[PDB]
């Protein structure tokens, strides 16, 4: 109930009663890493660009923590577009309406967020250092829009013999109000485990300057602990020297004919419908978030497949149990670029295979989205999903790229095979 308010709060920001990308009647789909709102139609294109550019959650359908809402509560659509849709003319501008076709929709959104065409332009190492300490979120966004790359560092002020990088700074000079940028940076220039000059991670710095809520945000983004620096200190070690006890409490816990009825699960935007329909149509179709579920029958090599694709949003996952009875094979789709939510996919997969109504299930796991930059390869999936120590259950991790089709029919071929 704490969140109910913050939800309402996010919705009431300037411009957040129109879709960020097509201005449609009050949107419910949040790009958590950009703090903006889109209609369900535009929403899907974001899911297509992947978690590298945009992490989508529904305000109505996903279970949202306060921490996830930070940028949403600190940006909104008007603030954002002022930067990102800056150089857009009012007349004839390619920005679509509530019901433009997916053709025109896709093109604009891809140009806007990936290619950055319609953004206020200018380089710049100077401003970024100034904006951060000014706590000027909207200018950090301006920097991002011109391809700044928070990765490599910036030359500092007086006596500039050493070198510091973006995130390392923002953590040093932060307060309650300064937070949004810290997150915007983590989620958008994620060189989170960099060591800089004297081997200190960004995690290290937070333990030096009494920046507690900074630590919170850092670990939330899966940060490595106990990596040693030039003084060979774990992040806890420096917390000890200056005795900042609040940081120390968080660091301690941080340590620890044949027919087959198929059920296709996995977290939101895993690729589930993309898979189902590429198999049924052979051509890759565009997918909107599947709010309910989908059923199609695909025949491949004289075997009929009754596939039940179910939507993966936090709120529509308790509904999964219902589809357990009469199920032979399970397809669990995993979005492999989504490194932040693998343990979530681990949990839900385990939450199924352990259900009493399931013991006799063949498990195919699609390790989807292998085409995306930092992939996470299939063997690394086995280990992260805790399949190392699964015996007395028949599984198989299959590399896949739904968009193209690679690895899909193979998964079926494995299904055909292990159904004897
Ligand atoms: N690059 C890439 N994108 C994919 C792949 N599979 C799915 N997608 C995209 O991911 C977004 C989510 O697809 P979707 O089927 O709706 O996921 P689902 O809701 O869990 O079923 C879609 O826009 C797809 O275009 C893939 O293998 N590679
Ligand atoms: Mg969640
Ligand atoms: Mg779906
Ligand atoms: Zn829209």
């Amino acid at each position: 109930d704490l969140t109910k308010l913050l939800i309402a709060e996010v919705k009431s920001r300037p411009g957040n009663s129109q879709c960020c990308d097509c201005g449609a009647a009050d949107p419910t789909w949040l790009s958590t890493n950009l703090g903006v709102l889109t209609c369900i139609q535009c929403s899907g294109v974001h899911r297509e660009l992947g978690v590298r550019f945009s992490r989508m959650q529904s305000l109505t359908l996903d279970l949202l923590g306060p921490s996830e809402l930070l940028l949403a509560l600190n940006m909104g659509n008007t603030s954002f577009n002022e930067v990102m849709e800056a150089q857009l003319p009012s007349h004839g501008g390619p920005k679509p309406s509530a019901e433009s076709d997916m053709g025109t929709r896709r093109d604009y959104i891809m140009a806007k967020y990936v290619e950055h065409r319609f953004a206020r332009r200018c380089t710049e190492p100077q401003r970024l250092w100034t904006a951060i300490c000014n706590r000027d979120l909207l200018s950090v966004l301006e920097a991002f829009a011109n391809g700044q790359d928070f990765g490599q560092p910036l030359p500092g002020p007086d006596a500039q013999a050493p070198e510091e990088l973006v995130l390392h700074l923002a953590v040093k000079v932060a307060n309650q109000a300064s937070l949004p940028l810290v997150d915007f940076i983590i989620q958008n220039g994620g060189h989170l485990d960099a060591k800089a000059a004297d081997g200190n991670t960004a995690l290290h710095y937070a333990a030096l300057y009494n920046q507690p809520d900074c630590l919170k945000l850092l670990l939330k983004g899966r940060a490595l602990v106990g990596t040693v620096n030039e003084a060979g200190e774990t992040a806890l070690d420096i917390a000890r020297k200056k005795h900042h006890k609040e940081c120390e409490e968080l660091l301690e816990q941080a340590q620890a004919n044949k027919e087959m009825r198929i059920l296709m699960l996995g977290l939101d935007a895993a690729g589930k419908t993309t898979i189902l329909y590429k198999l049924k149509l052979g051509q890759s179709v565009t997918t909107i978030p599947t709010v309910g579920f989908n059923v199609e029958t695909v025949t491949y090599k004289n075997v009929k497949f009754n596939v039940w694709d179910v939507g993966g949003q936090d709120k529509i996952r308790p509904l999964w149990r219902h589809y357990y009875t009469g199920t032979q094979g399970l397809i669990f789709v995993v979005d492999c670029a989504d490194r932040d939510r693998i343990d979530e996919a681990r949990q839900e997969l385990h939450r199924i295979i352990n259900d009493r109504e399931m013991r006799d299930a063949i498990i195919l796991i699609f390790a989807n989205k292998q085409d995306l930059p930092d992939a996470m390869k299939p063997h690394e999936i086995q280990e992260k999903l805790g399949l190392t120590r699964i015996r007395d259950r028949n599984w198989y991790v299959q590399p896949s790229c739904a968009t193209s089709g690679d690895g899909l029919y193979e998964g079926l071929t494995w299904l055909t095979s292990n159904y004897k």
